[PDB]
DNA sequence: TTGTATACTAGCCA
DNA sequence: ATGGCTAGTATACA
DNA sequence: TTGTATACTAGCCA
DNA sequence: ATGGCTAGTATACA
């Protein structure tokens, strides 16, 4: 197991003490949305006030671990995003609401509403001096698109010559079960977006915390990009998968 | 103007009393977001708790105007979306969060955050039997794409033959200044979006309300598709532009 | 091919 | 407890 | 070219 | 109070 990367088969809400206050530059949180999924446990079986209470509980434990320059990304569903973001705006300051456009809509069979195709990500910061580096995550143009975008007014601009801001909508397709990156986990997140977070909001060598790491996608991002990692996952199968994913680099 | 198209150059909060309760089938609300724009007035000059108080004010005026079958779309910025939606969930039930992907990001020059390219839209309903008709808003495939999506298992499915759900992310570019649609209004909304909303959530001939109609995009949307319209705008020039836009269809 | 505006600059330093 | 200066910001319409 | 799974049906009726 | 049954749900991986 590489150095700096640290995986625990433990519940975060109980081991939070083992984590020094103000030791983490970035929290990458993909917690249970409150949607009834089966992680081999009932963590995503909560809902309503129950789920939101649990959310704010683990959040109150996690926040004090952020150093003053720290930041946080938190995934959730629109069904609970208003309440969650409202609570977090009392503690931290919201820098962005990033929309993950999964490209592939949820199934079921409804015709009474619009089908789900996005997840919500709150991007919060402790203080106004939060760390943020755009250059590693700039998206470079290809020959054709740069040609289509180039104008003398824009020539030499950083966004045109180096690459543009990924913007607060990320259109990255969800991972097909047969996708090469896919592992046996119900709600695995594309490494693309997690790497974007690690790169833009964690300095090289900084420490990232994933209190609900699942298959360890954030562990992989940190390993590939030279960041330190800490992760918690109550399911040992997912934890072993994370070990595997990391050691294969 | 056509038949069921009522354009009132009146402040909505003083004139909502005139509109009968349980009169409106759909509310298409694009209120000021609280970002500091200039509509010839200080409506968007509010911010923070004072802006959220004014939002609650006009919302409390507008909700009772909904028939038990009615619905509401509300445009907002991620900056005030959590509080506004949190408050609306206590008055109505949320059916969707629609993300308008504007394709063109906001300018400025920042480097210390991700650039704004999406507006938030809350889709709420009074009761669990709200009126929703997906067929008129379905998006049919072209030939090549229908060939790429067809499979024996899918053949005959309504989504493959008639059209697929727009989903809760609508990718539609903002109206360029020189765009045909565009008029002299700072925050004009694409007719595609507004029309999708009107067609999916207002019964033909029903009444839709626009507390702040601006250029009357919703007015056009209802004129075509044959729906009734009541809109309010305090700017006489915006009301003028709306009058023109409506008296140019057919 | 190209000009150009579109709901959502910000950190210093004074 | 405010400004102003700087380096900086994409797409798609006509 | 084709099979196939993917964080988020929903109303009725025995 | 509880299944089961219905009509029904898009893309992009391999
Ligand atoms: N108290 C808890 N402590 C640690 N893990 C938990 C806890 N509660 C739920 N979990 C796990 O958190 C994970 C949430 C997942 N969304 C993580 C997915 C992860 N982003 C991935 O790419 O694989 C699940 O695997 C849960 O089993
Ligand atoms: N009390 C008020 N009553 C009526 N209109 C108002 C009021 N306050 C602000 N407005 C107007 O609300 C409008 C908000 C706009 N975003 C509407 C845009 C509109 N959807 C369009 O396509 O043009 C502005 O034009 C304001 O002039
Ligand atoms: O959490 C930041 C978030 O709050 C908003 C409105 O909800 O602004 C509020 O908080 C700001 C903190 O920087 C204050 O400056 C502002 O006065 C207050 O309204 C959003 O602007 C912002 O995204």
């Amino acid at each position: 197991l590489p150095s700096g990367i640290e995986l625990h088969n433990r519940d975060f809400l109980t081991d939070a003490a083992h984590l020094p206050d103000a030791s983490i530059d970035l929290i990458v949180a993909d917690p249970p949305y409150g949607l009834g999924k089966d992680y081999g446990n009932d963590s995503d079986k909560r809902s309503g006030d129950d789920f939101l209470a649990w959310t704010r509980e683990w959040l109150e434990l996690a926040i004090p671990k952020l150093k003053p320059s720290g930041s946080m990304y938190i995934f959730c569903t629109w069904q609970y995003a208003p309440e969650i973001f409202s609570f977090l705006k009392t503690q931290l300051t919201m820098v962005n609401e990033i929309i993950w456009d999964r490209r592939v809509p949820s199934m079921g069979g409804t015709t009474r509403r619009f089908t789900s195709v996005h997840d919500n990500i709150g991007f919060f910061a402790v203080s106004r001096a939060y760390y943020f580096d755009l250059d590693p995550v700039r998206i470079p143009y290809d020959a054709d698109t740069k040609k289509a975008r180039s104008r003398k007014l824009f020539e030499g601009s950083k966004w045109l010559e180096m690459g543009y801001n990924p913007k607060d909508v990320w259109s990255v397709s969800r991972l097909h079960r047969q996708h090469a990156e896919r592992v046996d986990h119900p709600t695995q997140k594309p490494l693309e977006i997690i790497e974007r977070m690690v790169l833009a909001s964690c300095p090289p060598g900084g420490r990232v915390l994933d209190p609900f790491m699942g298959s360890g996608t954030t562990a992989v991002a940190c390993a590939r990009q030279g960041r330190d990692f800490v992760g918690y996952e109550i399911n040992e199968s997912y934890c072993a998968i994370a070990h595997e994913r990391v050691n294969a680099l």
